[PDB]
């Protein structure tokens, strides 16, 4: 059992093994510190979960997070190097820390509001879709996919952060509080991101809920009256926006690769029943230089029966504890 040390960073106490040195904040469900692991010689990210067992929602989410990370192994999914707690025993177990490879940037820090070239975008969105294909094939959704959830390293290798745990990138169906969501809620988010990297600008930077909905409804293809039927007097305020003469969608992305523009139109569709999926997006002509089906895996079957249990904080806590105790680091 390692020796721990305490310190206060950004008004929160970090208690970590001595192997982790030079804790330095880098900005959910936790705060993250960059650090240097003296035992492996790797630069690392350490995530401190915020109040992991101080509500049922948190307890179950903490367990979900540990389960997901011990199950997934994928290039575009963050890989758990260590998980630890200061606690000497179960009755003492109140904090969880997860260690991964430091990536060193999120996607906002790469796109400092400048257009990216087409190859740079293909590679970035390719990897996001590859990651989603894997994640989706485990019956898991991100639900809040945005640039701050995408870690990117100096070689442009990308990792999807914080998937499976749960406004500019959010599918409209979600902000309309539909109940029946499918996995394409994340493809909507992909379109928003993708668009943003092509133009330098956020596609729908709404300052509030109504603005956001209007910026979307007026730019994006208007559905058939059928779909405005699947929805109070919101139908009227919505119908009033969607009935108005539109601008050509592709004209927003003038000069972009026309295959890029075509894939966007398949992604930014309101009718989630007609949004392209991850797997289909990967087979778009846009990704011809990158697509390889022998290297776009699906996930191992993943036991999520815990999702339909309803337990108390201490039960969720015990099960997480067993997962911390039995964690085995990857070799290297
Ligand atoms: O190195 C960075 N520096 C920022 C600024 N520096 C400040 C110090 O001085 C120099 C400049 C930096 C800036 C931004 C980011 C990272 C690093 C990063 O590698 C990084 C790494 C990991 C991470 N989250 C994280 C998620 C998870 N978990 C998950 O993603 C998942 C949970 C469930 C399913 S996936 C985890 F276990 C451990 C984690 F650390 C979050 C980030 C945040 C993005």
């Amino acid at each position: 059992r390692p020796t721990f040390y305490r310190q206060e960073l950004n008004k929160t106490i970090w208690e970590v093994p001595e192997r982790y040195q030079n804790l330095s904040p880098v900005g959910a469900y936790g705060s993250v510190c960059a650090a240097f692991d003296t035992k492996t010689g790797l630069r690392v990210a350490v995530k401190k979960l915020s109040r992991p067992f101080q509500s049922i929602i948190h307890a179950k989410r903490t367990y979900r997070e540990l389960r997901l990370l011990k199950h997934m192994k994928h290039e575009n999914v963050i890989g758990l190097l260590d998980v630890f707690t200061p606690a000497r025993s179960l009755e003492e177990f109140n904090d969880v820390y997860l260690v991964t490879h430091l990536m060193g940037a999120d996607l906002n820090n790469i796109v400092k509001c400048q257009k990216l070239t087409d190859d740079h975008v293909q590679f970035l969105i390719y990897q996001i879709l590859r990651g989603l294909k894997y994640i989706h094939s485990a019956d898991i959704i991100h639900r809040d996919l945005k640039p701050s959830n995408l870690a990117v390293n100096e070689d442009c290798e990308l990792k999807i952060l914080d998937f499976g745990l749960a406004r500019w990138y959010r599918a409209p169906e979600i902000m309309l509080n539909w109940m029946h969501y499918n996995q394409t809620v994340d493809i909507w988010s992909v379109g928003c991101i993708m668009a943003e990297l092509l133009t330098g600008r956020t596609l729908f930077p709404g300052t509030d809920h109504i603005d956001q909905l209007k910026l979307i409804l007026r730019l994006v293809g208007t559905p058939g009256a059928e779909l405005l039927k699947k929805i109070e007097s919101a139908r009227n305020y919505i119908q009033s926006l969607t009935q108005m003469p539109k601008m050509n969608f592709a004209n927003v992305f003038i000069g972009a690769n026309p295959l890029a523009v075509d894939l966007l139109e398949k992604m930014l569709v309101l009718d989630s029943d007609k949004r392209i999926t991850a797997a289909q997006a990967l087979a778009h002509a846009y990704f011809a230089q990158y697509h390889d089906p022998d290297d776009e895996p699906v996930a191992d079957p993943y036991d999520q029966s815990f999702e339909s249990r309803d337990l108390l904080i201490d039960e969720w806590k015990s099960l997480t504890y067993d997962e911390v105790i039995s964690f085995v680091p990857p070799p290297l």
